[PDB]
């Protein structure tokens, strides 16, 4: 039962609803083997900080996906909200996110399209992930009609230079450009294009050297860079504290295999030193 339009996505119409009958509110998103797998998978995960799947229905022409309502994504939050203002609270978002993708990982499965619009929270303040993009986005792929600007700008360095092998790290990136939209409040690395993208990164993080990252140079896409030595993280987060800054560190490390998991992630003192992460209904709404 429709209840409300809620929006336009890169590859659905999404909208609030009732479901037939089914009381819990619920988005429903509107949009062949795989897909069918994506459906079923993301169906059987069973994770608090994992998006609910609670039907697929749909007839060829059209695939309805039911996941239960959430409030906003870590996006509004962030964004303009000058309202809203995230100190500590970054420590909680974290948690849950690399807590999400821990169990993601754990499971076999990449997220492969995480961005703070994908980082969901509901009425109380549990983060929850968005669906592993293709299980609908990419895997069925008739594209929306929308408008809002697109976001490539948390790939990691190995998918812009077209590593046709990826792995954990491609998420680790991702969070890395979260954690930092956090803290920054703006886009970390917002390029125009991937190669204005690894400019950013290279400028900011500095040029890896074959020591930082080996392997680089064989990467598909890779052309040569300028040798930027990068800001230094602490001058770019003003605002962190050296247990965070090292979990920045590891979240960036280039070489996809130094960088950080989200379990090692996980067990990093940023999670256990003192300002410990808000309780989470503690957690700010917008409006
Ligand atoms: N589970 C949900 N609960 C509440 N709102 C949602 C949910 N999922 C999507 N939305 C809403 O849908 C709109 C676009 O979200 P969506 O996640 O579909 O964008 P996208 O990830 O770019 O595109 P898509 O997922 O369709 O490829 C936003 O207004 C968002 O509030």
């Amino acid at each position: 039962e429709k209840l409300d339009f809620l929006g336009e996505g890169q590859f659905a119409t999404v909208y609030k609803a009732r479901d037939k009958n089914t009381n819990q509110i619920v988005a429903i998103k509107k949009i062949n083997r795989t897909a069918l797998r994506e459906i079923k998978l993301l169906q059987e995960l069973s994770h608090p900080n994992i998006i609910g799947l609670l039907d697929a229905f749909g007839h060829k022409s059209n695939i309805s996906l039911v996941f239960d309502f959430m409030e906003t994504d870590l996006e509004v939050i962030i964004k303009d909200n000058s309202l809203v203002l995230t100190p500590s609270h970054i420590k909680a978002y974290m948690l849950m996110t690399l807590q999400g993708l821990e169990y993601l990982h754990q499971h076999w499965i990449l997220h492969r399209d995480l961005k703070p619009n994908n980082l969901l929270l509901d009425e109380n303040g549990v983060l929850k992930l968005a669906d592993f993009g293709l299980a609908k986005s990419f895997g069925s792929p008739n594209r929306a009609y929308t408008h809002q600007v697109v976001t490539r700008w948390y790939r990691a360095p190995e998918l812009l230079f077209g590593a046709r092998m990826y792995g954990v790290g491609v998420d680790m990136w991702a969070v890395g450009c979260i954690l930092a939209e956090l803290l920054l409040r703006v886009p970390f690395l917002p390029g125009d294009s991937d190669l204005d993208q690894l400019t950013r990164i290279f400028e900011t993080l500095g040029t890896p050297t074959e020591e930082q990252w080996p392997d680089m140079c064989s990467l598909p896409d890779y052309v040569t860079f300028k040798s930027f030595p990068g800001i230094p993280l602490h001058h770019i987060f003003s605002a962190a504290g050296d247990d965070l800054l090292d979990l920045i560190q590891g979240l960036f490390l280039f070489n996809p295999c130094a960088r950080i998991t989200a379990t090692q992630a996980l067990k990093m003192k940023y999670f256990s030193n003192r300002p410990g992460p808000t309780p989470g209904c503690q957690l700010p709404r917008p409006n």
